[PDB]
């Protein structure tokens, strides 16, 4: 591989920084965030590079008061390479009690799409939490009121401002379902045009033309509630996600014409049950994969990035740990992530990280860390 040859590059530092922390991110409103977790980056076509998060108000946990919040770099070309590139925390979407988050962005020229996921604020995945006030939540359900519903917000001007958000629960989610996710992570496009953001058992998929996309399902039985997706050099898709026990990441491959495989396991890529992330880096020889997860059975602390030169992403190397080179003073890093390709030429990760200040409680505060590195860095690792 000749990027080997660039002298290695990585850089590391806290980027949503949680209550507890000394520069707190809050809103310039005055509102802060016991934890940020769910993170999810996209390059823009200007280089400005956008980083997305789920902004928990009171404690940690996937249900109660959640805004999506995000920083943008304040130039369109400075690769978010230092912490003063950064701009201040800002909002996207934080009306009402309820959960916004699952960011799954796609860059379309230029225009940001923005995929989100809601539920209302007496609500949980299981049921029967309790909330700040003492209600206790309702499960999530078939309801209406009482669903996962999926949103769309736009920008059309590199991250400044976002729409209102757009309800499309009727029109991109099937009838009777109860939970959904999309992504978190990223979408992507094509080489031949079209979107593609992943979400649970589906793609949706944005045919049309920049400027005037229309979106519709493609069903993938199978297929994980947490997706991530690529294209392969070989130009087919693929599917890698979130087992629904620990193990091992599933995997299926197909294309908006045919359709996919069935989900299989990858005895390659272990996985705890939790979200991973990939990249398409390059289509020129030698063609390149991303994959970011963390590489264990039983632990999220074990987080280790990846190259793919396989046709059809079927084989990873060993890759390279992120603990080669870790951050200190913001929590024990693990969980969660999100990739981009840099418009210097770096991998741009978020990668979430946990005080565990009251263990696995709400209480743990949780950060999300901003990593640079170069391919290089990757294949100098110490395998
Ligand atoms: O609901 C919230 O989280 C909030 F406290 O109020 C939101 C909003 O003004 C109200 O919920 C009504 O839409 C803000 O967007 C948030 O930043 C925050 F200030
Ligand atoms: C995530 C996690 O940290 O495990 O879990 C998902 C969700 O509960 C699982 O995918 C099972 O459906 C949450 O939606 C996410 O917020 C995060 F908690
Ligand atoms: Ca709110
Ligand atoms: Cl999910």
């Amino acid at each position: 591989d000749p990027a080997k040859d660039a002298t290695p590059y990585h850089v590391e530092f806290p980027l949503f920084r949680s209550a507890n922390m000394a520069s707190a991110d809050k809103l310039s409103t005055g509102v802060g965030f016991h934890s940020f977790r769910i993170p999810a980056v996209v390059r823009t076509t200007t280089g400005r590079i956008l980083a997305f998060a789920e902004g928990r108000r009171h404690d940690n946990r996937d249900f109660g008061d959640i805004n999506l919040v995000y920083k943008r770099t304040k130039t369109t070309s400075d690769n978010g390479a230092t912490l003063s590139d950064w701009e201040s925390l800002r909002e996207v979407v934080g009306s009402g009690d309820g959960t916004w988050g699952n960011p799954t962005p796609v860059v379309d020229n230029g225009t940001i799409y923005l995929f989100l996921s809601w539920n209302n604020g007496s609500y949980s995945q299981k049921g029967g939490d309790e909330l700040p006030d003492g209600t206790i939540t309702k499960k999530i359900d078939t309801t209406w009121y009482g669903r996962r519903h999926l949103y769309l917000t736009t920008s059309t001007d590199d991250g400044n401002t976002w729409s209102k958000p757009q309800d499309l629960t009727k029109e991109l989610t099937p009838d009777g379902w109860s939970w959904d996710a999309v992504g978190p992570g990223n979408g992507i496009k094509l080489s031949s045009g079209e979107l593609v953001v992943p979400a649970m058992g589906r793609n949706i998929v944005g045919r049309g033309t920049p400027g005037q996309r229309t979106w519709s399902v493609q069903r993938l039985n199978g297929a994980g509630a947490e997706g991530t997706v690529c294209e392969t050099p070989d130009g087919k898709l693929y599917r890698n996600d979130r087992p629904s026990k620990a193990g091992y990441r599933i995997v299926a491959r197909g294309t908006l014409s045919d359709g996919f495989s069935d989900f299989a396991s990858d005895s390659g890529l272990p996985d705890p049950a939790c979200q991973g992330s990939v990249l398409k880096y390059n289509t020129d020889a030698p063609p390149r994969t991303i994959f970011l997860n963390s590489a264990s059975s039983d632990s999220r602390r074990q987080m280790r990035v990846r190259i793919s030169y396989d046709a059809d992403a079927a084989k990873y190397d060993y890759g390279r740990k992120l603990a080669d080179a870790p951050v200190s003073g913001a929590g024990y890093e693990g969980g969660y992530s999100s990739m981009t390709k840099t418009a210097d030429y770096k991998i741009g990760a978020l990668v979430e990280s946990d005080f565990f200040n009251d263990g696995t409680g709400g209480g743990s505060y949780r950060s999300i860390i901003w990593r640079r590195f170069n391919l290089s860095w990757i294949l100098n690792g110490p395998n």
